[PDB]
């Protein structure tokens, strides 16, 4: 029977079947619960809402993310999300479908242990596997060597792979992603008089960030241009009909990716993280890591980030080297595409973790069979 | 046995059976007592008259309203009204009928406490329930979301409800209703030489207000038209055969709904009250509160008030929003219709307050079982 | 010449001279305008009243606050307040006195821009400066490290400072303060039959809140004690001689500081806000933030709030940590005391913004010279 | 030239010059016409008699009052009264004197319209003004705040004024005054066998009421004292030499001021009218309305009415309030004294309605320039 | 005058006087700079902090090590460290004290060239000398023959010396020391959910490594024991009061000394490095190198490393040989003790490099006078 590929990110869930080109079900990973007083009896009122139903009714709901910084904090809500993506969205029975799941590098065991235990004793599958998202992003690119930067909603990580061999000592993880940018835009939108304090308007600020923000090639020149004339200002329409206008905040929000000290973090930018991941490898592969910078995730979808990354890496690298950033138009779903490519391979069918080996070894085989 | 739905307003009492379309008994909530000297012996003279009997004999009676601004001030007269509406009008025994009663928001406890105590120890019912009139007005409209303005004889209140969930912090109450408009018309009818000073002629002024008054779309243009030509003047016939004529007072009387400073009140108009109730809610529901303005009560029955409300709310709201005022022709009795819909539901039968729970918990369960 | 320190809160104005211990002029920030019809000619009738004159004549006035939630909404009224506090209360000429002003964190630019423009082109000063109120509250405490919670009439904010260095990413702002508590007490005083609907009786409800309210150590035990016996009931005398009595409402009103869901807000309490501000900082300073909780403002003057805050923070913090709440008896004016300490320092005289730099740079230097 | 102050009451006319302490001409407002057959030729027989000439010849005249309940019913007789008070009593030419006139509150327009038209086209004045009698009664008292009860021959009205600002929604008008008391004494004087049926003996009954009537402090104790012993009986001498004796009727006649049901009226007493006028105002001014009860008019000249009013208002008001009734010895003419004070003010000279503005605006400016 | 002995390691600085038993000043070699925004004026704020002052204030500082892998990378910070250890800690004038300094083998010239230039033109000394740390570690042991392994914070080196004659072709240098172990513990502490990402918490991880880590005698048996029962788990208290618990990571961290492939290095362990250094010497001295294995440095202070080293060397050496590891309790400071012994010898006073020879030969005599 067809295998299931489910990418469980911190903000979005992308589930579908192996062998397909696009994920069938893409929905936000939120659980909404009522916060006001119900006065009308009956009419099918539910105590919880999952996915697009929580987003459509978000004016009377408190929204919670079960995953924070790539780590599942609430397990009942995560089970609700998995039940919704198995029975309501994909409309399949999980007892007859192997499931491929994704996970961020440098994570604790207990996330993967409880993931395997929930997938084998609650939504009991014939087989399961946990894969690294950067290896799938390199699978979707069609190449073998390269350094992958995957930035999503909680985790931004750099993983270099040369000729199918990964270097785990150069894998870097940074807890700066799109939710931090949404919080920073929430903070700096009060600088013009716009107040967004609750969880429902966090989605509005996230929509503003998705539609109107961009990465500047030169930061100081863009701030000088924004201070000189009002040519970079853009208008947005609120759901209640109000119109807001933003200026430099279109490029100050993603600049925290390159300058984390805007939100008080001591770490370096993503360009310096990529460069330090390259020079922590062997020297004879660094050239092949310079021409194969693969970018994946929804956070890498700003329309100025590839040229800016090429500029900073060329400023850091020696001048005799070719820097080439790979930014495909479908890099928002490249982890799922790589998972669908990997699950359809004939050489992958011996690497599943079946139910018999789970019963024989306990929930600890997942660290000796996966990476 | 069939449940009883009784709407006890400040000016009118509407009682009937659950499952019906119209209330069976609609009569004014007045108690009349003689004020002159009786000279003929016997002939069935009573010390008090309740309802239409007090209205027909009002020339020799002092009329008192037991409810003022939604609060019951006289309890013996209110017991007389309840006895009249149980034994004389509805012609039922209250020991075998559950009773549903209505109440205004932001009221004291002691009204509801003594209401439950009188209904359980004097007209002892198998069950009773107290409901919010705006929820019943939304029940009669057939919809789930909307902001309800209910204006009657004592209380004008705004309650917003989104998807069956009410927002109690945006509930607004204003003590300006039809009795204040009757008093203002009583005051400004002396400006043409007509003197109405007693309680019997207050009913005549109320009849003049019901038949001849209307809400102007533009106030200053209508005053200019009334000062220019005598085309807005209307004639009324008094019970003694006198004929009076009124001009601008047809639209100056309900203008106190939009300008309370005519009677010396510092509060804003009903349109500003509705707009401030909408913007005190969550933003993502405000659009659904803009297209579902539900109007209920006898005070909203002037033939100019819906267009005027749409004009003022569209002037207050942003221009990209759709304002739609819901004014059904049967909105004078919509609270009773919603009560009859609610009492006939199969999911409501577990929300009654029976006599056993009243004996177990005392007369204080009515604040933990009702809203 | 002596510098002027003026704290412009949302409800109160505290103005005086630098180097003093107490503010010279403390008066409410209200502008009153007549709403009735004047019938006596002459006798010095004014079109507006500012300060204590508006409070003494409040029975015939509509009172407006120029500042709402720390943001100046009306600028002519704010200019009237500044003219009253410069020429009538302090009795000084502003052309020969530098002025120090206070402002809430996370505010828009345009408040500070128009503040500098009004202070330099209408009440033209030799120099001016805008300071953060939490830094002044830490100045008045005499210490260097600590986390300051300042709660006034519009803004409740948490700012942590370690060894003179502030952490702006942990600064939290919540729009729940004493005016919201006054409105909630206005709402729940109708539950006993007391109606306060106008702006003049809002001051009466504020006086009731100032004299009779207190913070409960345990909320459920206090509600059980109030429901059991009438030992917590207190009586208050209205200006017209009426006597009211309140029970649980003495501690239900400030409980909105710890449970904002009483007024429909999704935010957490002030204790959780302080704890989340502490854990958003660096770890090695958190111990010094646990023993130096500094409380300032008039909203922190309830006689139960320090012990309750210590209890909730000790419940949130690990058990090996020392929690100490700093609540001095003069914390109602600690912002002014810190401003007077800062303006008298010899190292502060190079940080003024003079008129020449204002003319050279325009009204935009105030964001590069102040914080 | 000196302005004219003319108080046109329902029973008396008080005319004089501005700046004086007492009115120059005080005469009854009656027009007498012959009713018998004249038999002697010539000797200067007139078809009408106005003022004291009609009172001295009242045995052969029918006397008519042109003003009934503060409203002018006969305009030719009112023009005769104005001609008599301009040319015969004051002995002035009205073409060179501005005239100040008084009027009761809650009156029709057409009284004031025809008053202005007659004063500008028949007794054509350079300027004219119409003022409220209660504002003049507060002017004569020398104070600014207070609630004025003015009771004369047709109208008893309560007007509260705080700090020069009047509250028109608390202005109360009652059509019970000295002519109703004269009619009630005329009715109850037949209970001892004395018949007064014509208009000439109405003046005799009015004289009996002025000389012999008084207000009882306790009504039931005084009726018990009158029924026990004949110590309250007083004797009066008729113009034909007959001697009458009255007992309880000395205090039963003004008791209709406190109990209108003696003459079949449903309204409350003057004390309840004053108390309801006080509590219909703002709360913060009610204390200043409790210590400044100003009494004016000839009906308030009974020698028991101030103590009785203090007793009933103290019984109605809460016990922590100071009730003080202001009853000056010259309160019979206080409206004229206040008019003379107002017409002599230098700030009043811009509030006259001149002949040019009357020609420009028609006879309708008097409602936009006066109150 | 007394000579100064200053051991400048990669992590610690140990300075003192010749002829003493213990170093007077031991402090970390860190320079801290502020990273947040200063808001309080004056109060002695410094732009840099050196030594224990940077460690005590590390929550608001970025900490930098001037020496990396035994090579000085930042020279201004190294001059700051030398100024702090000359003027603030030792409290001496460097113009009257000769200074003895230490250096790692197989280092570049330019470190020693700039060291001599800074010591002669900035902190100008009468004389200076640079010595090999292993020769000083053999001086402190009191013996003449032996092979010294010195492992500190950046450099782990093996130097064999027989009868006072060193063999430079058998000197081995490996860039694996305590900072690499701290980084590996930082990496593997995320495996249990503990995140340490900044430079301040690197000191916390270093403290955890110093207090809780140990070297296992048999690695696989210890991993089996840790996987079987929780008897090797230890708890540590964070500065913010949090309690962490570690299991196998107590012995996985120093196992990188024996298995460098844990951090991706191709080199052999320290036991194989020592054995290959022994067999690269002459055969007739190897016996004297087998019984005189001298261990020095802070990295050799784990409480399992001597027995493990004896086990691995006895497994590598032939069975007829006596293996004896010399691990004195004061081997953390043995380089300074040997420097103090060498600087107090009467035969060493002719081997100083004075200022005259520095002026005559330039800064290149230090490679022909030292080793
Ligand atoms: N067009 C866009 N521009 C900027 N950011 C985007 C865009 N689309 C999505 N994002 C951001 O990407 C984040 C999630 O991306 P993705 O990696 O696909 O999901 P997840 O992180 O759940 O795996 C969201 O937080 C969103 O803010
Ligand atoms: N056609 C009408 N036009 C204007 N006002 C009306 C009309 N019909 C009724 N009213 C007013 O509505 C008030 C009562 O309305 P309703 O809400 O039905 O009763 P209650 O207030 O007792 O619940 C009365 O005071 C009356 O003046
Ligand atoms: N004793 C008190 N108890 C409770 N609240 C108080 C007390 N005194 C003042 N307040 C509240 O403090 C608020 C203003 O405090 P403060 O911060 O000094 O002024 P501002 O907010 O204008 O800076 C007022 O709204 C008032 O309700
Ligand atoms: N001493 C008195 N005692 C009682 N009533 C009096 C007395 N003097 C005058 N009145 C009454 O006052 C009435 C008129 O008073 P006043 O207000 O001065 O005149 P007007 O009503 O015409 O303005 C008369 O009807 C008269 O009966
Ligand atoms: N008790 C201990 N256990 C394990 N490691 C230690 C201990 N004490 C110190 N260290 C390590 O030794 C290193 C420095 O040792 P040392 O050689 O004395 O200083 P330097 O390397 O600066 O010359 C530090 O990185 C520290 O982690
Ligand atoms: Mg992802
Ligand atoms: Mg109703
Ligand atoms: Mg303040
Ligand atoms: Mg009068
Ligand atoms: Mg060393």
């Amino acid at each position: 029977t067809t295998a299931l590929v489910c990418d469980n990110g911190s903000g979005l869930v992308k589930a579908g079947f192996a062998g397909d080109d696009a994920p069938r079900a893409v929905f936000p990973s939120i659980v909404g619960r009522p916060r006001h007083q119900g006065v009308m009896v009956g009419m099918g009122q539910k105590d919880s809402y999952v996915g697009d139903e929580a987003q459509s009714k978000r004016g009377i709901l408190t929204l919670k993310y079960p995953i924070e910084h790539g780590i599942i904090t609430n397990w009942d809500d995560m089970e609700k999300i998995w039940h919704h993506t198995f029975y309501n969205e994909l409309r399949v029975a999980p007892e007859e479908h192997p499931t491929l799941l994704t996970e961020a590098p440098l994570n604790p065991k207990a996330n993967r242990e409880k993931m395997t235990q929930i997938m084998f004793e609650t939504f009991n599958v014939p087989a399961m596997y946990v894969a690294i998202q950067a290896v799938l992003s390199l699978y979707a690119s069609g190449r073998t060597t390269g350094i992958v930067l995957d930035s999503g909603d909680g985790v931004t990580h750099n993983v270099p792979i040369y000729e199918g061999y990964a270097l785990p000592h150069a894998i870097m993880r940074l807890d700066l992603a799109g939710r931090d940018l949404t919080d920073y835009l929430m903070k700096i939108l009060t600088e013009r008089g716009y107040s967004f304090v609750t969880t429902a308007e966090r989605e509005i600020v996230r929509d503003i960030k998705e539609k109107l923000c961009y990465v500047a090639l030169d930061f100081e020149n863009e701030m000088a241009t924004a201070a000189s004339s009002s040519s970079l200002e853009k208008s947005y329409e609120l759901p209640d009909g109000q119109v807001i206008t933003i200026g430099n905040e279109r490029f100050r929000c993603p600049e925290t990716l390159f300058q984390p000290s805007f939100i008080g973090m001591e770490s370096a930018g993503i360009h310096e993280t990529t460069y330090n991941s390259i020079m922590k490898c062997d020297i004879d592969i660094r050239k092949d890591l310079y021409a194969n910078n693969v970018m994946s995730g929804g956070t890498t979808m700003y329309p100025g980030i590839a040229d800016r990354m090429q500029k900073e890496i060329t400023a850091l690298a020696p001048s005799t080297m070719k820097i080439k950033i790979i930014a495909p138009p479908e890099r928002k779903y490249s982890v799922w595409i790589g998972g669908s490519i990997l699950a359809s391979l004939s050489t992958f069918q011996q690497m599943w973790i079946t139910k018999q080996e789970y019963d024989e070894a306990g929930p600890s085989i997942v660290h000796r069979k996966c990476f």
